[PDB]
């Protein structure tokens, strides 16, 4: 199953997913929970939607592995497993959050490209579309730093002007003013790209519409700051005549809940027990004062991962 070659094809379907954090175990200081099974389920749903929609290109951004430096064999084997699966559907371009194995794999394949530098790369998509990738990976400096970054973005704008069909910006950074980190103003994302695929933020954000610029988010709620979050992937469709459209692919991951109390008194105990009873995800209790020896709530309630 190799690529198609359709004359005058003026469209491109993209799956963009990000920030998988393969290998994460949560709440290791209170109650370790291995998130793999939930994550593999979320990823499977993303793989199946990609197949279902017959996408042309899959973009992966952000931290696909939880461990900055020392991913486990399982985490690595899961990554390569899902990479392979995706490459069966459509070509995969990865902007990382080893340089050796990435460069080698890109050489020997026509369906995975690791963009490991600031240099543009042209890729071929599932139906023969030509796509120019403008990458902005994580890069000592201080305010010359800002001028460095800005110089790099300017170069990518010029290289984007040299596109044949589609141009796609990929970046691993924090958009200034979100509501060491690399902080970059959204106005400096080259305006002449058709899509800007961003990663590193766990939460789905539509940053702007022109160029359409999106963080898809993580696929699980990694910690309690993510309880109100949208988790999933994004499906983007590009057509030469027209504005880009996109649909969120929800990963439907386990819900999180933080229950708050001054003291864990009689009423707070009943509140906690009732709530967790049939709650299908994980619960945190936040309280302020000790008032006696606390009952063994974690032995009693398997969903409760943190009192603290």
């Amino acid at each position: 199953h190799h690529h198609h070659h359709v004359i005058n094809l003026k469209e491109l379907k993209i799956l963009h997913t990000s920030d998988w954090h393969l290998g994460v175990t949560s709440w290791t200081s209170s109650r370790p929970v291995d998130r793999r099974e939930e994550l593999k389920k979320a990823l499977d749903k993303v793989v199946e939607e990609a197949e279902k929609r017959e996408v042309d290109l899959i973009l992966l951004t952000g931290d696909l592995l939880h461990s900055r430096n020392n991913p486990s064999v399982v985490a690595l084997h899961d990554l390569l497993d899902y990479l392979k699966r995706m490459m069966r559907t459509a070509p995969v371009v990865v902007l990382p959050g080893l340089k050796l194995f990435g460069n080698f794999v890109t050489s020997i394949s026509s369906d995975i490209t690791f963009v490991m530098s600031f240099e543009p790369v042209d890729v071929e998509a599932k139906r023969g579309q030509k796509v120019r990738i403008l990458p902005f990976p994580y890069p000592k400096n201080e305010g010359d730093f800002r001028f460095f970054l800005e110089s790099r973005l300017n170069k990518l704008y010029e290289e984007a002007l040299k596109k044949e069909d589609f141009a796609i910006f990929m970046g691993h950074f924090t958009v200034e003013g979100l509501a060491r980190e690399i902080i970059i103003n959204r106005a400096l994302i080259p305006s002449v790209v058709d899509y800007a695929a961003l990663g590193h933020i766990h939460s789905f954000r539509e940053i702007q519409k022109q160029p359409l610029t999106i963080y898809p988010g993580s696929l699980i709620r990694i910690d309690f700051g993510e309880e109100a979050d949208e988790k999933g992937a994004v499906f983007v469709e590009l057509k030469r005549g027209e504005p880009p459209r996109y649909e969120r692919i929800d990963a439907s991951p386990l819900p999180l809940k933080t229950l708050y109390y001054k003291k864990i008194d009689t009423s707070a105990l009943k509140s906690i027990r009732d709530f967790c009873r049939n709650f299908p995800g994980y619960v945190r209790v936040v309280y302020e004062e000790d008032s006696g020896i606390l009952p063994d709530l974690m032995g009693e309630i398997d969903n409760l991962v943190k009192i603290e």
